[PDB]
């Protein structure tokens, strides 16, 4: 695999060691042929689940999530996805990497496409090999894929709002269970039922990932209630899965707004990965996976797909030349290559408000390029009335960095930013002039 000029998709079934057996083998070769190597983890949780495998082998861990301390003669490198395409968009140069190893390298969010992109991009011109390491890769049609032991797969009716009565197998359980959700406010719903019913609760989303998952090593539980963020490699001391086989989709109406479609099915691929948190012990067989709704190809017209190709607009490549998305995923989006690409200045700017600011791609976007400075946000009070945000059923309020009380009414509406209770509050810190 390690020869210039190849992919490799290496698409064993979910459970079957790729990280644990399959990474450490490819990574000693890697070393003895002196590659300059990237390994690109998902999260932060399987960066230091990396550290445990390939232990002993001289890797530089670019992660605040292991303590290790490096010699300064590694030739092999392990960061995040985000951090890979965030240090290709800032000056920070980046090392031309001869093999380019993406673990889980099914994730749909922006930073991971891109990767994606550029990393194929490298491939296909004969500078670089590239192994994608994901049991579903782009395209996959098969929800039940094998696993370690058999699982019993059962088509059922799953409660999404809290219930009196009609669902008592969901509480009739003794074991333990990971619940997939459509959103951190739905997860909040059942939580509070099932609390309230005498089980113990874990709640897992993306900003609250590293903290809460720990819980489900350090404490008893009976149900983890998460979103989709646990289809990235989270494993579980679990006999249960209940999937509710409904997910969110970011859509840009009109190129004027982003709003939160759904709750509507999830592609092939998320289910298959959803299902896979169990039957991942050979010694024990018969672990249920309750699923209810079918699966339908959602990732077309999605937005993360145009957000993914504004970044890659934006990275540099060789002179004028644009990397192209991964071939397999190229066609969820209607996009023109190189119809995103700033100059210096505005490009500067659009780097800041997602790297500093914390807003979706789209939105940060939609204000370098229309000639705003990173700091000013009176655009954040100047939209139409019905860009008003609310919070508790009432316009949501800041007091701007003058000292002004103010209606929170963007000029451009992306639904992500008030989404939950956390992000409104971020937004409205943003709005403040706080970040
Ligand atoms: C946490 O998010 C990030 O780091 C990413 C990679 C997400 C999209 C671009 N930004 S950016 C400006 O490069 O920081």
């Amino acid at each position: 695999m390690l020869k210039k000029k190849q992919l490799t998709v290496l698409d064993l079934h979910p459970g079957a060691g790729k990280t644990r057996r399959v990474l450490p083998e490819i990574v000693r070769e890697a070393i003895k042929k002196r590659l300059r190597t990237v390994i690109l983890a998902p999260t932060r949780v399987v960066a230091a689940e990396m550290e445990e495998a390939l232990r002993g082998l001289p890797v530089r861990y670019m992660t605040t999530a292991v303590n290790v301390t490096h010699s300064g003669t590694e030739i092999v490198d392990l960061m995040c996805h985000a951090t890979f395409t965030s240090r290709l968009l800032q000056p920070i140069r980046v090392p031309n990497y001869n093999l380019n190893i993406m673990d889980e390298a099914h994730f749909t969010d922006p930073s991971s496409i891109a990767a994606r992109g550029y990393i194929s991009t490298r491939v296909e011109m004969g500078e670089a090999a590239a192994i994608f390491m994901t049991a579903t890769p782009p395209g996959t049609r098969d929800a039940f894929p094998d696993s370690n032991s058999p699982i019993m797969d059962t088509e059922v009716e799953v409660p999404e709002r809290a219930w009196s009565s009609g669902f008592d197998w969901v509480t009739d359980h003794s074991g333990k269970t990971v619940w997939f959700v459509p959103s951190v406010r739905n997860g909040n719903e059942i939580a509070a039922c099932l609390t309230k019913a005498g089980k113990r609760v874990i709640q897992l989303s993306r900003k609250t990932f590293e903290t809460e998952f720990q819980k489900t090593k350090n404490q008893e539980w009976d149900f983890v209630i998460t979103t989709d963020i646990s289809e990235m490699g989270a494993n579980f001391k679990a006999d249960r899965v209940i999937d509710s086989r409904r997910c969110l989709k970011p859509v840009i109406l009109d190129g004027e707004r982003v709003i939160l479609a759904g709750p509507m099915p999830v592609t092939h691929a998320s289910a298959a990965q959803r299902r896979g948190r169990i039957g991942r012990n050979p010694n024990k067989p018969g672990d249920e996976y309750m699923y209810g709704g079918g699966c339908a190809e959602t990732d077309e017209g999605h937005a993360h797909w145009l957000e993914a190709r504004m970044l890659l607009d934006n990275i540099y490549l060789q002179d004028g030349l644009i990397a192209s998305l991964y071939r397999p995923e190229a066609d969820k989006v209607a996009a023109i290559e190189g119809e995103f690409k700033l100059r210096t200045e505005q490009r500067k700017t659009f780097v800041e408000l997602m790297k500093r600011g914390d807003l979706p791609v789209w939105l940060a976007y939609q204000v370098a390029s229309a000639g705003i400075t990173y700091t000013d946000r009176r655009w954040c009070f100047d939209g139409t009335t019905n860009n008003t945000i609310m919070e508790d059923s009432v316009p949501a309020e800041v007091w701007t960095k003058y000292g002004e009380k103010r209606v929170l009414k963007p000029r451009w509406m992306d639904a992500r930013v008030c989404s939950d209770h956390a992000a409104l509050k971020s937004f409205k810190e943003f709005a403040a002039g706080k970040r």
